[PDB]
């Protein structure tokens, strides 16, 4: 799958600790996110050109960070996307960050880190050139 496509969060290959649920904007979100949870998207093709990451997120708390790691849940970090409260678990906004240069095909781990409690819900994400 292309890094530059819209990747629905619920389309993960593997996950730890989360649950999918009905998303107010349509489709599903990955919710029940606590510090240390993650989702994995296999065989993402970055080509040569990546510069950024955009995630569609909601949070009734104070959010947290999405660590973007390659090939394992503790693997090389290529960006950390800050996520901020939106006042409701089903009112979404765009969280965005820069991403270090990378090439080729990798399994992408989105590793959710933050304070105590639930962090945010993730509807979909994408990378930008
Ligand atoms: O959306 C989820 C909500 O349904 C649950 O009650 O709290 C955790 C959130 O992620
Ligand atoms: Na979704």
């Amino acid at each position: 799958q292309s890094a530059y496509s819209r990747i629905e969060a619920e389309s993960y290959s593997n996950q730890s600790g989360i649950q999918t649920e009905t998303c107010s904007e349509g489709g599903e979100d990955v919710g029940f996110v606590e510090n240390g949870d993650y989702t994995v998207y296999n065989n993402v093709d970055f080509g040569d050109g990546v510069g950024g990451f955009q995630a569609r997120v909601a949070s009734a708390t104070s959010g947290g960070n999405i660590e973007i790691r390659l090939d394992s849940s503790t693997g090389t970090l290529i960006g950390t996307c800050p996520v901020a409260g939106t006042g409701d678990w089903q009112t979404y906004t765009d969280a965005k960050c820069t991403v270090s240069g990378v090439t080729g095909k990798h399994d992408v781990y989105l590793v959710f880190k933050g304070d105590s409690g639930y962090l945010f819900n993730l509807n979909w994400f994408t990378f930008s050139e």
